[PDB]
């Protein structure tokens, strides 16, 4: 079971060191069965450095184009948008990127250089990025769940995952919190299940909207 995850975000901190904390492609098991993850990185952008995102937008659209093509005779299931912190909430480029591409790819916001900030600094930045997501109605993957199927306790876990957003993912992968533990290392089973929901979300609805756009 192959999976496509793309890393997008500014040079600022280090978009090149982030892939290591897990254009260039890189490949990396369930409850016995083999699961090969195909992570792909893009160049870091700055509003003036605009010709670097149109090719990401093209790649995404083009992957969805070659499926729709095969259905008439490789697509990205998750976007890890690296946000540079400190700089009060979300930038105009961070905003303009995720509103367009948020309809085509499952964007999940992450925070770069997490270890170079305090807990109070991190709480703040988390609060603001989320405040700018609401204000600009930014279409982010907010862990949608099957109302009847994925029920109770697993719901409580999903409410907690959403809480960790924007993911400050550092060290041995790990996500940082604010309040039992400071670093959260996701159950191998849990990460895979979500990957299956992003794989399914980009096929069941995200490709469906793009298919009913050209048709």
């Amino acid at each position: 079971i192959t999976f496509t995850v793309m890393i997008v975000g500014q040079s600022g901190s280090g978009r090149s060191t982030f892939i290591n904390t897990l254009l260039r492609e890189e490949t990396v098991d369930d409850e016995g069965v083999k699961i090969q993850l195909n992570i792909i990185d893009t160049p870091g952008f700055s509003l003036d450095n605009s010709p670097s995102f149109e090719i990401i937008s093209d790649y995404i659209r083009h992957q969805y184009d070659e499926i729709l093509l095969e259905e008439s005779r490789g697509r990205v299931h998750c976007c890890l948008y690296l946000i540079n912190p400190t700089g009060h909430g979300l930038k105009e480029i961070d905003v303009e990127f995720i509103r367009q591409l948020g309809s085509l790819v499952n964007i999940i916001p992450v925070i770069s250089k997490s270890d170079s900030l305090t807990r109070d600094e991190l709480k703040l930045n988390k609060k603001l990025i989320m405040e700018d997501i609401d204000r600009w109605n930014l279409p982010i993957y907010n862990f949608p769940f099957d109302e009847d199927e994925i029920s109770d306790e697993d719901y409580e876990t999903n409410m907690y995952l959403r809480t960790l957003l924007p993911f400050a993912i550092i060290g041995s992968n790990e996500v940082y919190e604010m309040g039992i533990s400071d670093f959260v290392i996701l159950r191998n089973a849990l990460l895979i299940s979500h990957l299956h929901d992003l794989k399914n979300y980009t096929h069941e609805i995200l490709y469906e909207r793009y298919r009913t756009e050209a048709l």
